[PDB]
């Protein structure tokens, strides 16, 4: 098997069908104890949980799903008849995430997008029903950040007040993205310092609230 197969597992025999805090607290104590992996982590994740309770969005995209953790972590948030998209290019990786959200029982609050994010964002008003999001979280390939963020906004889907939530803003980092957004007037930027998941290596959040063209 694979280290996502694996942590999956984990969960399955270590947390409780249907509480999501379970789940992501199984996945931070394996990935802790076990096998590191590339989830937003406790530590970050706490800010997440703070940006999201202070703004409850109705319709969150996320990009780079990974094994499911901050779907999860953000789903469990929702208020009713919010919805979460979370777009995977991995098909093993999308697999690993549905089946994560289907033991947290979170699977009716996320819709899974198997695809690559620059091919599935131009298809979201006309095929997902998306008029405009309210929030959008970056953690996929970080040289991304910054195209996707700017597709994003050709395409219609930023209002005045979305919120993007960028991960890894100091390590890997994602200096142009970062550069960009704190210099343009189009986005209202706000640093959130933290740590690296599972690690004493400092990292960071960047909140960039979208201000209109
Ligand atoms: C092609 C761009 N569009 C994409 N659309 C949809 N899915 C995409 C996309 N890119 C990547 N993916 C998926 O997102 C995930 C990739 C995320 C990349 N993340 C990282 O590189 C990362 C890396 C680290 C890290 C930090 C320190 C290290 F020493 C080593 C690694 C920490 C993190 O928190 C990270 O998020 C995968 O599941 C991948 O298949
Ligand atoms: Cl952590
Ligand atoms: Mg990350
Ligand atoms: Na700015």
């Amino acid at each position: 098997d694979t280290k996502e197969q694996r942590i999956l597992r984990y969960v399955q025999q270590n947390a409780k069908p249907g509480d999501p805090q379970s789940v992501l607290e199984a996945i931070d104590t394996y990935c802790t104890q076990k096998e590191w992996a590339m989830n937003v982590g406790d530590a970050k994740g706490q800010i997440m949980d703070a940006v999201i309770r202070e703004y409850s969005p109705s319709l969150v995209l996320e990009l780079g799903a990974y094994c499911g953790y901050s779907a999860v972590r953000m789903a469990r948030l929702l208020q009713p008849g919010a919805r979460l998209l979370t777009m995977e290019m991995n098909p093993d990786y999308a697999a690993i995430t549905q089946q994560m959200l289907n033991f947290a029982g979170l699977q009716d609050k996320v819709t899974i997008l198997n695809g690559a994010s620059q091919d599935l964002i131009p298809q979201l008003k006309k095929k997902y029903d998306v008029d405009t999001l309210d929030m959008v979280f970056l953690d996929h390939w970080k040289d991304r950040y910054l195209p996707d963020t700017l597709l994003l906004e050709k395409c219609g889907l930023l209002r005045k007040g979305t919120v993007l939530l960028a991960d890894n803003v100091i390590v890997p980092g994602t200096p142009d993205f970062l550069a960009y957004v704190r210099g343009s007037s189009s986005f209202e930027c706000t640093h959130y310092s933290s740590y690296l998941e599972y690690m004493k290596v400092v990292d960071g959040l960047e909140k960039a609230i979208y201000q209109g063209p």
